[PDB]
Formats: C-alpha cells, sequence, structure tokens
C-alpha cells in the first residue's frame, strides 16, 4: 500500500470558502472508504472523502474531501483515516501510523495566513557588525583566545552600506544584524541603552543610512532584540553607580523590581554572567517599557524613522518572571503582538538552540533559528558532531526521520519561514567542523537553499571563512580575493538564483523520496513544478528511484552538480549534490 | 544493549536541594560516558553522570547524576545521552532514540509539586443524577430513542446521599456529578442559572446535604462546569423573551456581547445545537462573571457553604472568543487559576475526546478525561472499535506503543491524576461495545485500576449495565440485585482494595515488559514494591519473561486472576487478567 499527500497544490486548493484536500493511494488492497480527519475549533471532525473518477497518475487512485473555511481558527490541521471492513490505517506527515497521530503532528495549512509572507522570498545574511567591513572614513591580526572577544577590529554600519553591491551580487535580500545598541562589549549583548545605536558602529546616523540604503535596494533589515536581560552598565541596573538611582545599589530605585535579587543580594543573571542581569517580567512597568507601551523598545525601532522589518529575539526561551522562565510563552506572545501592532508584516523569530516546537505550536513567534530542525541534523549526517561537539554516527534514514519529525509539528506556512543556517556567531564554523571531510561543504550549501525554510548565510561562510567556536568564529571578513574561496562563492550565487527562479524552492512542499546510508533524495513540489535534490555524502554510487507519481513529469533538466538521472537510475558521483528542474 | 529508568524511587531521590537521577544499563558494549540532559528555565543542560561502584542487580551497571533544584521551573524534564567514542544513543520514555527526543516527550517530575495531590488516592464514580437513585421522599420502563433524553426518571441528590453506604462498599472515595444547575433538560447542559441547583434534583438544600454527607464520609465531590456555552433559556440570552433585556432579542442588552451573532443574526452555538449558544470570551464582563471576579461562577461553588472539590470542564477545548476557540488556552488557564485561588487543592480537569497534550503540556488544567490515552486504546485492543465506532485491528504492540506514546508527553505527577474510564454518558457502554467478546470485560476492569491515573466508574458499569450510545447509555441503575452482575461487582470491590492497599498502584511508575499479539504485561514500580499485571485477550498461552532487573524480587504473591508465574514463565488462561504483589 502506498500514499501521497503534501500540504500544497496540486493536493490542496482553496475555492470559495472551502479547502479541497486530495489524497493519492496505490496498491492491491485499497481501503473502500477514507475519512478526512479535520479540526474546527479544536473539535475533531470526520469528513467523508469520495473517490475521483480520473486517475491523476498511472496506477493511482485519488480521494477528495473538503474543509469548511467560514468557521474555525486559521490553522487547519488534518490527516487521513483509511478504513477497511475490519481495520484502519492513518496517513500522516510521517508516513503510515497504526494508532492515531498526535494532533500537533498532522498536516496543517494556515488559511487565512496572517504571517509575514515576504520571509519565504528572502535570502538572509547575518552580520556581526565589528567583523564585517570598515567604512571609508589592524584587520589581519589573528584572533586569539585571550583577547578575541574584547578586541574591536572596527567594522561599522556604513561599511555594510558600502558593501551592499557585493551582497546583492551574492543574492542577499535581507540582513540580520547582531546587537547594535550602546553597550561596552564588542558583541554588545550587555545592553546599556536600548534607545541609541553605539557610536562605535557609526551611531544613529549610520543605522538611519543603512535603513535608507537597504530600502532603496529592496532589502529587509532585522535587528537583534535582547530582552531576557540587560547589561550591568545600564542605567536601570548600574553596577558601578555611574548614576544616582540604579537597581543594583538602591532599594528605592524606580527599577529595583525590574531585577531579582536573592535573599543574600546577588542578582539573577544569564547562565552565571554577572554582566547580564535578568529582567523580572512580573513588573508591569518593565512590561510597558519593553513591549506593552506605544513607545516600548519593541515598537520603537519598528516605526518611522527606523522602520525595521522585525526582531531576532535573543535567548527567547528563558525570558520570564521571578528570575527564571515563569510565564515565558505569554511574554513572547506579547512581544510578537506588540511588533505586529506597529507593523503587521513584522518578522519576529527566536533563538532556539533546543526544541522550539511548543513556542511555534502556540504561535508566540513566527519562526526560529532552526538549529534543531535543520542545523544539527546536518552537523551529524555530514560532520559527525552535534551541539555539544559530541561524536555522532547517523545515516540518511536517521537524518531524514529527524528532519521530517521536526517539520511534522509545523504548518506548511511555518515550515517555509523557518530560519535555516549552517552555523552562526555562537557556533564553530561548519567548514571547520567538517575536518577531513571538508569536501562535503558544497553539499550543505545546496541543502541550505533547497530544504523548506528561508536560508541565512553567516557572514564570510560564502568565501570559506573557517574557525572554531566563539571567539574564533568571529574572524574578520577577508575582502582580499586572494584569501577567498571563489568557487564556493559562485555556488552560493548559483543557488540563490535557482531559489529566486523556481517557486517550489520558496513555496513548495517537500517529500523525502530515498534516504538510505549515504544518499538523501527529496523533491520540492508546487503546482505542476518539481525540483529534485540528490545528496551523496560518500563514494560514487548508483541508486534506483522507484516509480513515484510525484516524479511523473515531462522530463528533467539538470541545474547544478554532476548527478545523472535516467530511467529511474540516479548516477551520483562521490561527495556530490545535484539539483534538477522538471520541464 | 538494555536500559531502565522510571521517574520514581528507586531511580530518583530528592536530597537537600538536589534531584538524584539513576540510570541502569546492561550489555556487551556499554557507553564509557553518559550525559544526563536536563533543563533549567528551558535551557538544555549537559550534566555529567558517574558510574556507581555497586551493581544494583546482576549484570546491571548504574549511572547517577544530579539536577540542581534551587533554580528552574517546577517541572524537571530530562533524558539520557549515551556516549561512545564514535556515536551517541538517547534513552527516553519511549525506549532508545537515534536522534534527540522531543523536549516535551522526555521524562519529567514536578518538584515542587503544586498539583492536587489527593487525586491519586481516589476512586471516582460518575453519576448522571436523574438515572441513579430516587430519594425515599416508572423506573423500569425501557429507554427508547424517540423519548429517551427528554424523559425524567426522577433521580435526585438525596438519592445519592442515601446510597453513600453502597458507594463506600464499592470502594468509591470521590463523586463526579453531571450538571445539576437549573436547566430545562434531563441532562441540563443548557444552563439557565449557574447560581441555583435545579429543584428537579432536590434544589440547593439537597446539594448542601450531599456536600455534608460526602464530607462526613471522607469523599470528594466534583461538579460539571459548563462554560463554553449557556442555555438558550438563560436570562443572559433568553430565546423566548421571558425577560426584558435578553441578548437574543435586544441589541441594547447588558449581555449582547456575551454572544456572537452573524451578519444575518444567527447566534454561534455548540456544533449546531441552537439551545446551546456559545459564550464570547472577548467580553471582559463575561470573563469577570465566569472566573475573573471574586464571586465568579467558578469560585462561587468552591467556597463555603458549597466547598466543592473542583470542576469537570465541559467542552474545555472549544471555549474561547469570537464564536470559536480563539485564545482558548489563556481562558482555561484563567479558570484553573481562579479555582486554585479559592481552594489551592482544587482539582480541575477537562473533557477531551481528542488529543489533550497541548493543554496539559502548558499546565492550563490538572488533568483530562483520558479518552485518547486510555479509553480508545482499550476499545481498539479489546473491542475492535474506536471513537467513531469504526473497526479497529490493533495488537498488543500497537496498543502499548499508543498508550506509552501518549503518557510520554506527561510528567509522572500528571500521569498519576489522569481521569481514566472505560465509557461515560457520551459513549456506548463498554460492555455493549464488546459484543460477542464480553468475556473480556473483567480484563478492562483490572486494567482500569492498575494503569497510571485515577479510575472513574461510570454509574452502573459495576453491576453490568449495558446499552448503546446516548440516549441508551443513560439507563436507570438496577437496584434489584436480581438484575445485577454480582460477580462483576465483586471484581470492582477487590480491585479498589488492591489499589487502596498498594502504593505502586497509586504513586508508582509503569514499565511495559511484554507486549505481543494478545498479551500485555506491565509492572508498577515504587520504592522496593512491584505490582505485575498480565492481560491475555485470547486463547490460553505461555509467555517467557526475560530476566529483568525490574522484576528482581524476593517472590511473587498472586492477588487476582488465575495466571501463574514460575521461573520466568507466565501461564495465562484464555481471556484473563492477573495481578501479583512482590513479597
Ligand atoms: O549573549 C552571549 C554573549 O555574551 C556571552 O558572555 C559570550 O561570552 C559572548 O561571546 C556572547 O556574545
Ligand atoms: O452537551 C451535550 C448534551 O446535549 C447534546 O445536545 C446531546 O444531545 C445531549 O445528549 C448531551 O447531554
Amino acid at each position: 500500500l502506498k500514499a501521497w499527500h503534501l500540504p500544497v497544490a496540486p493536493f490542496i486548493k482553496e475555492q470559495q470558502e472551502r479547502l479541497m484536500i486530495t489524497l493519492w493511494l496505490s496498491g492491491d488492497d485499497l481501503p473502500p472508504r477514507v475519512t478526512l480527519r479535520a479540526e474546527e475549533d479544536n473539535e475533531e471532525l470526520s469528513l467523508p472523502m469520495h473517490r475521483l473518477r480520473q486517475a491523476p497518475h498511472p496506477g493511482v487512485v485519488a480521494w477528495r474531501g473538503e474543509i469548511n473555511l467560514v468557521n474555525g481558527q486559521p490553522r487547519r490541521r488534518y490527516s487521513f483515516k483509511l478504513l477497511w471492513a475490519d481495520r484502519q490505517l492513518w496517513f500522516t506527515p510521517q508516513e503510515f501510523n497504526r494508532f492515531p497521530p498526535a494532533r500537533l503532528e498532522q498536516f496543517a495549512v494556515d488559511l487565512p495566513d496572517s504571517g509575514p509572507q515576504w520571509v519565504a522570498d528572502q535570502v538572509f545574511y547575518q552580520i556581526f557588525p565589528d567583523r564585517f567591513a570598515r567604512s571609508q572614513s589592524a584587520w589581519d591580526e589573528p584572533l586569539t583566545a585571550e583577547a578575541g572577544g574584547s578586541t574591536f577590529y572596527g567594522g561599522d554600519l556604513d561599511g555594510i552600506s558600502e558593501k551592499l553591491p557585493y551582497l546583492k551580487q551574492l543574492g542577499v535580500t535581507a540582513l540580520y544584524l547582531n546587537p547594535v545598541f550602546v553597550a561596552p562589549s564588542v558583541h554588545k549583548y550587555d545592553t546599556e541603552d536600548y534607545r541609541r545605536v553605539d557610536p562605535q558602529f557609526g551611531g544613529d546616523a549610520a543605522l538611519l543610512r543603512l535603513r535608507h540604503n537597504t530600502q532603496k535596494e529592496g532589502m529587509r533589515l532585522i535587528l537583534d532584540g535582547v530582552f531576557n536581560h540587560s547589561g550591568d552598565s545600564h542605567a536601570w541596573f548600574d553596577r558601578h553607580q555611574r548614576g544616582s538611582g540604579g537597581a543594583c545599589h538602591n532599594a528605592d530605585s524606580p527599577w529595583r523590581d525590574w531585577y531579582n535579587f536573592s535573599p543574600e543580594g546577588v542578582a539573577h543573571d544569564w547562565l552565571g554572567y554577572a554582566s547580564l542581569p535578568k529582567l523580572d517580567y512580573r513588573s508591569s512597568t518593565l512590561i510597558d517599557e519593553i513591549y506593552g507601551g506605544e513607545d516600548s523598545v519593541v515598537r520603537h525601532w519598528l516605526k518611522a524613522p527606523w522602520s525595521m522589518d522585525g526582531w531576532r529575539l535573543d535567548v527567547v526561551h528563558m525570558l520570564g518572571e521571578g528570575g527564571g522562565a515563569r510565564n515565558n510563552l505569554r511574554h513572547i506572545a506579547g512581544i510578537t503582538q506588540a511588533a505586529k501592532l506597529e507593523r503587521p508584516d513584522a518578522f519576529v523569530f527566536g533563538e532556539h538552540f533546543g526544541d522550539a516546537r511548543q513556542w511555534l505550536q502556540a504561535d508566540v513567534e513566527d519562526s526560529a533559528m532552526n538549529y534543531r530542525g535543520f542545523t544539527f541534523p546536518l552537523w551529524g549526517f555530514l560532520a559527525n558532531t552535534d551541539i555539544s561537539y559530541d561524536p555522532q554516527k547517523i545515516d540518511a534514514q536517521t537524518c531524514m526521520a529527524w528532519m521530517d519529525n521536526y517539520r511534522a509539528g509545523l504548518s506548511h506556512q511555518q515550515q517555509l519561514r523557518m530560519f535555516n543556517q549552517l552555523d552562526s556567531h555562537d557556533t564553530a564554523r561548519f567548514k571547520s567542523l567538517l575536518g577531513k571531510d571538508v569536501a562535503r561543504l558544497p553539499l550543505a550549501v545546496v541543502w541550505l537553499f533547497s530544504w523548506p525554510g528561508v536560508p541565512c548565510i553567516y557572514y564570510g561562510d560564502e568565501v570559506g571563512v573557517d574557525g572554531n567556536n566563539d571567539p574564533f568564529c568571529r574572524k574578520p571578513f577577508p575582502w582580499d580575493p586572494a584569501l577567498q574561496d571563489g568557487d564556493l562563492l559562485d555556488l552560493y550565487k548559483r543557488m540563490s538564483k535557482l531559489r529566486k527562479a523556481h517557486q517550489a524552492l520558496r513555496y513548495g512542499g517537500c517529500q523525502v523520496i530515498y534516504a538510505e546510508d549515504n544518499v538523501v533524495v527529496f523533491v520540492r513540489v508546487y503546482k505542476q513544478q518539481r525540483v529534485l535534490v540528490a545528496i551523496n555524502r560518500g563514494e560514487a554510487c548508483e541508486v534506483v528511484i522507484e516509480d513515484s507519481p510525484l516524479l511523473d513529469v515531462n522530463g528533467w533538466q539538470l541545474k547544478e552538480g554532476a548527478g545523472a538521472l535516467h530511467d529511474g537510475v540516479l548516477t551520483l558521483p562521490a561527495i556530490s549534490a545535484s539539483v534538477w528542474f522538471s520541464r
């Protein structure tokens, strides 16, 4: 018995106030009835399906049902209940299930979709401001472990402005900046003033120019939002009594209850770092200052003249009351809600090194840095390591069971805006993590642009910057092309063009077709278009692709890599990734 | 490779401000390191484990780690990360995992536990008031389909009071009553007045007496709370203009915005029943009336003189704003929070025919009617049917994968207070659902008292009342012992005594030991005590129980059923359930 469904055309179609759902089956003992299990206002519904007269593909029986759209919440969850005379079988995002699927692991489509619909059309680039580019108004000194992280190399926002032509050439359409607000460090997560841009990066005037220049170049701009904790030099806290009524040293301070102090008097902070005291969101004035008020920090940078496109929320998972994460979900929801009040299409996403599904499944934020659903699966399958740099021996089966299990908790629209990257300012460079297997790096780059989600390049990844974890992953960008991997740069350029060109790489469903040992093969699917991606992490090999109605096309045009598809046989060279378009 | 862990002593121990966690392993290629993955304030933690010198059981290596308890939220989630030189393996509530488990499917223990700790010590009994017993101040007429459901047979609350000796003999310690407030129907979910008890059931005076009599007999009392919708005869709505300013027929009504009326003017209601208009929780006055105010309905019946022990929340999953379930989780949380303000140990649980995990995993309620986690697994494995009375062919493997998958989303303390029952006033009688397989009924009864959770008898189940779905599952209770299955009655009596006697049936962990085809075997585990339960749904058979360190005891004393355990061989008669205690 076989089944196919993806939460996208040609399988679904909105028509008047109805969502038409289509399921494909094939086999010797086909169920005489199929129930479409849908949900309206959390109530499970048994909607009957009827067999269509016309076979969509050779040997394929199609069933159709309908979800009434006038009632219910925007997120439409559903799955398929196959019924024989004596038994039942569920069809789900994770294949067949002998017992009912989790409600939160069904197929799901957001109709109406109130999310930030521009995110799926973007190529993102993350910039650590000090290490990217100096404006026109020493840079090669090697980063050390003692000093690296306290050393300013002097990049600024005008430097970013001046490099916009390079970033457009690369294919970038959106910037995510690390913290830019006034703060004593080079990274600036120890916020001193949420209202002013640090002069070291060019101050307010330079961020105004960057907003203008990105606007003019059609590029989005996201700022790093640090609200779990403040800096210990902030006027609110003020470790060093640079002011009169700080919270650290005055019981009568207007902000004494914006922090939690123990019975002994030690402030609660972030993972033991005393320069990052944690903000106590029990206090209703702190709530008004961060997101509740009309000119709260969250809304301030989203209205004119700043008009930023959204927020990356630092340490999103620990923000809360009383020195810990109590009432975290409510407060992240409040931040996101405040952001959308100011700008309805604001993109709000959270830093989640761990499992973000509970946050995303309650819709408290649009998206997450997809470390669990994308990054660490690739670290393990490709680089034999993981978040703790513990050894990892997982094959294609396991890698794709993992990636597909995570996605299953997410609607199609949520999947398309997940923030996928290979590394960041808080990890070792992926190129370094590969060690002797560095030839696998182009495979990751292709995967990054073809897996559902929006891709984000970590600055310098594209020209082959390497290095170990913080501080060594914050190397200065090498603008000397003699220090640049130009072949790798071109791969990023070509992939962003493939993604810009083909709707299925931005809007399409995703079906893993083959996942065994060293080879992953999946197809993106949108209307009549198909994009096939074959990844081979090991020696050269041949693989048989079973006749599949998802691949029933006029023909295949190879677009990247040296793989070859003929009569259902994929010939894959050693350590390769290939992409085909259907013609 | 083998592993054992249950979220209970002897595997965990609280000591000063530390939670000691112990893992057992056994095999030829044991990991040289084990990391205890724990979580503090949603931040994943790598806590190292150390090998204990003393083997807890033959051939078993024990690892130990610690969770610091002074920081973090009460719910302590954790799992085990086994590390070799080249690879890792996760150990979880659902056995071994090759990729990381879901955060919300780890082991979990609530320390401190602020839940209603009395629930785990209870045996519940659900009474449909009209059909249970008439007070001392016709009953055999068969229920029909035309009239049944509009016919009053005349049971009342004094009848319940008068039958308390019978219920104590049965082993009952807690009552769950169906709606008792003023309303025109026999079932009374069409609430007319939340402040008064319907005279047909004996009025306010009779519920006062029942509260006194249950108090005096050491019994808990839960009322049915109907807050998703009101009755259409309520003064707030008032379909029939029995008052001056109802919402249905007055745009200026003080409660016009407590309901949602379409552009055409049709009120939103429950699943198309016009006598149950849905309450619009966008309105801040409705919120104050139901749970926000000091004398809101939710708190009213929890303080003196009523002092009820909690609330069963009808249609908990659809309550919300705007005619649907928008902001449902916030409002259920508000109801529960209001209840605990009035009585800190109030038991609040929701009617969930579907998957309740998102509600329970956000702690918006203490528990749920465990239809998904308990009832429907038994309907399928034992009676070949399911919630829709669709055929079901699942074996022991599938049945236990299903039951253990659901539990995995729940902490140990949550599992112990899940509201388990075999049927209710909204289902066919389980005895009828068995059809020709009615000999399996005693198996379900044993299972109901030995699976983690609090058991709830549906009135009359214990003497063999049968019947089909609503209205035929609301037969009058047969007080004529000639119409009573006395053998079945005695089984309930003995099981409640086993549960009252043995801590592991109330507080213990649960490990499925064998689940193949027709046989399920599991053990409840608490400190040094063990309760072994073997269920055989088919013909008589013998089953080998592998040597297991969970079963390494002084000896086994058979307590119920005719099964026999000797030298690791279970001899199980056809269609039987057996229970042993460790001595
Ligand atoms: O938010 C974390 C930031 O501060 C931390 O202390 C790290 O050491 C630093 O590298 C990082 O930029
Ligand atoms: O809440 C549901 C109640 O009303 C429904 O209309 C049913 O028909 C009735 O049997 C039940 O008691």
